[PDB]
């Protein structure tokens, strides 16, 4: 399925080249511009564990997830991955635990040492 395909065929987008964050572009977005550090970014996402269990979806809440990019407001894989996206882009992101919740996890849904899969759609970005 999609998690196997990004694991086996994804692009390593880490600066370290450590395979910690892998990406496949699923829907090509608009033009060339990507968001910059400090931009307010609006996204929709769904996330799943390596055991196949869904853990969250913004679509199910009928509102986007909003954060400021590159400020450590989200897990490392998301600051790294969203920074690569064009407006309107949908991608798949595989996140090894060192770029996600590590050995701690996030109770109750995320266990220790968890590799995470996300589908992410970048809706918009703007400077404040
Ligand atoms: C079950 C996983 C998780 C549980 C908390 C709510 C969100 C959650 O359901 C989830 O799907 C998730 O795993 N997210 C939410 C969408 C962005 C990616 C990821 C996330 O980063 O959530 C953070 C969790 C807290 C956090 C922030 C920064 C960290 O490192 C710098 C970090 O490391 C372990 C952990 C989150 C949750 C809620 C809001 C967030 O930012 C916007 C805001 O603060 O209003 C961010």
């Amino acid at each position: 399925g999609a998690p196997a395909t990004v694991t086996e065929q994804g692009e390593d987008i880490t600066s370290k080249k450590d395979r910690g964050v892998l990406k496949i572009v699923k829907r090509v977005g608009n033009g060339e511009e990507t968001p910059m550090i400090g931009d307010k970014v609006y996204v929709h996402y769904k996330g799943k564990l390596s055991n196949g269990k869904k853990f969250d979806s913004s679509h199910d809440r009928n509102e986007p997830f909003v954060f400021s990019l590159g400020k450590g407001q989200v897990i490392k894989a998301w600051d790294i991955g969203v920074a690569t996206m064009k407006k309107g882009e949908i991608c798949h992101l595989l996140c090894k635990p060192e770029y996600a919740y590590g050995s701690a996890g996030s109770l109750p849904k995320i266990p220790s040492n968890a590799t995470l899969f996300f589908e992410i759609e970048l809706l918009d970005f703007k400077g404040e």
